């Protein structure tokens, strides 16, 4: 009466990242803009005195 | 009167262990299985993404 014996399967989950919660996010300025394809340049400007 | 006398009989008894009150049964997960001289070939699985 020999037979083969299946124990169990293990699957991991995965953890997902958000961006805002790392510590790198203080660094920038985030800002959604959808036409962003149709730029040629864009311009910024500094006045000084 | 010359007797001999014979002043007591000294015997110790064992100190028994169980495998499981031991710490070195959190390294393991013992099952019993009956059927274990009957298994040809057990297999385990794992789904790591």
């Amino acid at each position: 009466a020999q037979f083969d014996i299946l124990l169990g399967t293990y699957c991991n989950t995965l953890n997902f990242v958000r961006f805002l919660e790392l510590g790198l996010s203080v660094a920038c300025i985030c800002t959604k803009f959808p036409e962003l394809a149709y730029v040629r340049d864009g311009v910024i400007q500094f006045e000084v005195q």
